[PDB]
């Protein structure tokens, strides 16, 4: 009289738990929210092909607790049903592989993250969430839809919406092993004298303010904390790349001069992102659609230079 199947119930989708289900009730009434790849079946009954699938839950007792935090390392109640909801869109996208590289096709605003997912494959960038590694690596061999929908729920950001390359790498840059990169800076101010300031982590990869690597080593004019104008230059950099960023403006890119950037056309509200790399000549990706060409000038908001360790030979007279 009372009908069952047995399902697993998962969080990661590696440690499964067996559980048997009532077909009289929804998966709902039985677990909360529960989805069945993204697709959210809280609202329907247990139905006889479902028997041996996995079911993705919310980590609502002590076990699937820890077992979210060790593969997600977050503890955000939200996030597990955010990665689903965004993965029941991402699943739908496809993946071309081009000029070497997983790249999406366009749809759902998706442009930012395209560009995002194919600067990941050229940068070194280790990450330390196993689900994050997991779904890198699944998505350079071109099932891209776990990494796509992580970066989203990572990120608390949901399908549709416009999104900004820098601001995603940013986020991503927090859950990567960066803590041996290391940026000294020296802010010269003519009257109060030298300021060295020792950046690390996610700080020491990223600059917003130029797009060009070489124009961070001469220097950069900025107001010091009194008012005046002062002079900014990198003094040390230990790291593998760089991110360098800015509003978007014409700039020239010579192959063989930096690693890959981001275009942006479209305004400030609604743009248009695509991917400029340095191979053996000039690539621009975007989405599915290849195009190259030996120069480029274009509008452009970031540049990833590669590196290894660079110390300045500046050298100020000043003081302090
Ligand atoms: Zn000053």
């Amino acid at each position: 009289e009372v009908r069952t199947i047995k399902v697993f119930t998962t969080v990661d989708n590696i440690n499964l738990h067996t559980q048997v289900v009532d077909m009289s009730m929804t998966y709902g009434q039985q677990f909360g929210p529960t989805y069945l790849d993204g697709a959210d079946v809280t609202k329907i009954k247990p139905h006889n092909s479902h028997e041996g699938k996995t079911f993705y839950v919310l980590p609502n007792d002590d076990t699937l607790r820890v077992e979210a935090f060790e593969y997600y390392h977050t503890t955000d109640p939200s996030f597990l049903g955010r990665y689903m909801s965004a993965l029941n869109h991402t699943k739908k996208w496809k993946y071309p592989q081009v000029n070497g590289l997983t790249s999406i096709k366009w749809a759902d605003n998706n442009c930012y993250l395209a560009t995002a997912l194919l600067t990941l494959q050229q940068i070194e960038l280790k990450f330390n969430p196993p689900a994050l590694q997991d779904a890198y690596y699944r998505a350079r061999a071109g099932e891209a839809a776990n990494f796509c929908a992580l970066i989203l729920a990572y990120c608390n950001k949901t399908v549709g919406e416009l999104g900004d390359v820098r601001e995603t790498m940013s986020y991503l840059f927090q859950h990567a092993n960066l803590d041996s990169c290391k940026r000294v800076l020296n802010v010269v101010c003519k009257t109060c004298g030298q300021q060295q300031t020792t950046l690390k982590g996610v700080e020491a990869v990223m600059y917003m303010g130029t797009l060009s690597y070489e124009q961070f080593k001469k220097g950069v004019q900025i107001p010091c904390t009194c008012g005046k104008q002062a002079t900014k230059y990198l003094v040390q950099q230990e790291s593998p790349f760089v991110m360098m960023s800015a509003p978007p403006a014409q700039y020239e890119l010579k192959h063989g001069t930096f690693t890959c950037a981001s275009e942006y056309t479209g305004n400030y509200q609604c743009g248009h992102y695509k991917h400029i790399t340095s191979k053996e000549t000039l690539y621009c990706i975007d989405g599915a659609l290849l195009t190259k060409s030996s120069e480029y000038k274009g509008p452009i908001t970031d540049v990833f230079y590669k590196e290894n360790s660079y110390t300045t030979t500046i050298k100020p007279l000043e003081h302090h």
